[PDB]
């Protein structure tokens, strides 16, 4: 009879479509090729149907066969027309079916002939749903052949719109070729970009501060033994502070350093830094004379805020301004004009070494967070615990700030003395604080009735047995990006304690060596990104390129840590240690 020829590059030469023109006594001749106009594959042919075939058609060869090219599409179209159409069905929740059209010049843009809805089970694996469809087509094709052949179907011009996908989008998710319906829609649900809608932050922290000092003024901010000052008193004189120093020439990006021990004259410092424009570079007095010399130098800091007492271990490097010299405060105590954005410099700090640098917007984000999250009110109290060199100072200082709260300076004395703290916290009827892991594990063995909350991670988590009744949560997340990442609520015993979900404009990304996604419950290089993301490394920008990098699929930029973890069923990570 008629001789057709069938073009396909994934499918079988024994295809059921194949067999049942050849049982009508077609010769079918097949081909995996791209063809011109000069192939002998297009002699004497009167029908061509396509099933996957990797190749356009050029426009002389759609002319000549007008009417007479038929195309096999597992998908509803308009609906996931292009590249790999029956993954897209399920990514992009797209209805789904199959459609036998007609071939247009354009790709999957000719009239429809047939189309059929199919349905998928949530148990269903990628694999079964790409036979499942190829199944329903095959069996369409043979029904409505006939119907086809004598031209006495209507062709209909596909509805307007849909979605198009090339080859290569689905590099990013070459992994999951096995998982589950279910399974796969948990991980979109867990993974996949920031829906429309949201502006970036416009706020800087002494922006908030300042919005907060007019709604609690006469609370008290910070507290050092029987000292204390109100959110009023402190923003005053971090004002006159922070006069003195844009005097001095800080302007925004600039570096000042901060040299001091946990005092009241450290929050007026750190404020007054940010407040004329500047990011506070963290010194702690007792790291060895080296490490202070190397912070200094590599630090472009001009200027030094510091005691009297600490003076001599900076070897005159840089012009010195005493915190207790009045002449360093200016009479005016109103708020400076602003001159900052989000993207400014906030704060620089040391890993265990090189500058990592954090921005406005960076902190923002953690503080905005953390306020609802943990239900904070101006009746909570906090403790400033970690060095004020490490970023847990930040949250320390920071979070508690901007609600309200109360700041309580924890000196030496019983720093580490855990049993005369707890003593501190029954008394002053402390709510809430975050301890790292070594301090936070001894703290469950005092007795307490003051927290509400406790908070811990830094390092892994072992231990739950608390005496006390408040809540306790462990968190994850390096110096780079700002603070913790993510936080779990502690609520039985765990093997490995999971280390929780991802805090507000965040998203955590389980990816292969190949930077391809995993499956949930597959371990793989745990990565970041989000508003969390700093700047980069002080004066590293090879390095800086190293772990921040843009992504080769996705073209985020996100951040490497080099741990390993992988996803739970329900949404937590759990951590995995080091990649090596
Ligand atoms: N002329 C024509 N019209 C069609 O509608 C049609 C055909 N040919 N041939 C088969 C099928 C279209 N199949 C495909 C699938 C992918 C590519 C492809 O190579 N896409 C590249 C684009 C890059 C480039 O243009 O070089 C990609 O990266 O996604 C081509 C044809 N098809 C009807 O079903
Ligand atoms: N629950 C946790 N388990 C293991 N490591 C953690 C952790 N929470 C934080 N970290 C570690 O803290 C590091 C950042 O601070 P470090 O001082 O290097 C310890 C992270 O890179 C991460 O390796
Ligand atoms: C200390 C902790 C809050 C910080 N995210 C770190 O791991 O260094």
């Amino acid at each position: 009879m008629g001789r057709i020829l069938f073009l396909t590059t994934f499918m079988s030469k024994g295809n059921k479509v194949v067999r049942y023109l050849e049982s009508l006594h077609h010769e079918v001749v097949i081909c995996q090729e791209k063809v011109h106009a000069q192939s002998a594959n297009l002699q004497e042919i009167d029908w061509i149907v396509s099933y996957a075939y990797g190749y356009i058609l050029d426009k002389e060869i759609v002319s000549r066969f007008r009417g007479r090219i038929i195309n096999l599409h597992p998908s509803l179209l308009p609906w996931n027309k292009g590249r790999d159409p029956v993954f897209w069905s399920v990514w992009d929740e797209t209805p789904k079916g199959v459609t036998i059209h007609l071939i247009d010049e354009h790709v999957d843009t000719g009239d429809i002939l047939v189309q059929e809805e199919i349905a998928f089970a949530d148990e269903d694996t990628l694999l079964d749903c790409y036979n499942k469809a190829n199944q329903a087509i095959e069996e369409l094709f043979i029904r409505e052949w006939e119907n086809i052949v004598h031209g006495r179907i209507a062709p209909y011009r596909q509805t307007a719109g849909g979605t198009l996908h090339f080859k290569a989008d689905r590099d990013f998710y070459k992994n999951l070729n096995m998982t589950t319906v279910r399974e796969l829609l948990a991980l979109k649900r867990l993974c996949a970009e920031p829906k429309r809608g949201e502006k970036p932050i416009d706020k800087t922290f002494h922006q908030l501060f300042e919005q907060q000092v007019e709604m609690t003024p006469d609370h008290v901010a910070v507290v050092d033994r029987g000292q204390s000052l109100t959110y009023k008193q402190l923003n005053e004189r971090a004002n006159q502070l922070a006069h003195h120093l844009r005097g001095k020439g800080v302007k925004p990006d600039d570096q000042v350093a901060i040299m001091l021990d946990k005092s009241l004259d450290m929050i007026v410092s750190i404020l007054a830094v940010m407040k004329a424009g500047g990011a506070y570079v963290p010194i702690d007095p007792d790291y060895p004379g080296e490490r202070i010399a190397y912070m200094l130098a590599d630090s472009s800091a001009a200027i030094l805020l510091t005691n009297a007492l600490h003076e001599e271990k900076a070897n005159g490097a840089c012009d010195i301004i005493d915190v207790h010299d009045p002449d360093s405060y200016s009479e005016n105590t109103n708020n400076l004009p602003h001159v900052n954005r989000p993207d400014d410099l906030v704060y620089v700090m040391y890993t265990s070494a090189k500058g990592v640098m954090i921005e406005h917007h960076n902190l923002v984000n953690f503080c905005e967070w953390y306020r609802p999250y943990f239900g904070v009110t101006p009746a909570d109290k906090a403790l400033v615990y970690s060095s004020f060199s490490f970023d847990g100072s930040a949250l320390d200082i920071f979070t508690h700030l901007l609600a309200g709260a109360a700041l309580h300076i924890v000196p030496s004395e019983r720093k580490y003395d855990l049993d005369a703290l707890n003593d501190y916290c029954n008394q002053e009827g402390i709510t809430i604080s975050y301890l790292p892991t070594g301090a936070a594990e001894q703290f469950m063995q005092m007795d307490n009735q003051s927290f509400r909350v406790v908070i811990t991670g830094g390092d892994v988590l072992k231990k739950i047995e608390r005496n006390g009744t408040y809540k306790l949560y462990n968190g994850y997340g390096p110096t780079e990006c700002t603070i913790m990442v993510t936080m779990f609520e502690v609520d039985k015993p765990y093997a490995n304690i999971p280390i929780g979900k991802p805090i507000d404009r965040t998203r955590i990304l389980i990816l292969d060596e190949a930077l391809a996604l995993q499956p949930i419950g597959v371990a793989g290089e745990l990565f970041i990104v989000g508003e969390g993301l700093g700047r980069g490394y002080l004066n590293r920008p090879e390095l800086t390129a190293e772990k921040f990098i843009v992504h080769p699929q996705t073209g985020e930029r996100m951040y490497r840590t080099g741990d390993r973890a992988r996803f739970l069923p329900d949404g937590n990570i759990e951590f995995l240690g080091r990649l090596d």
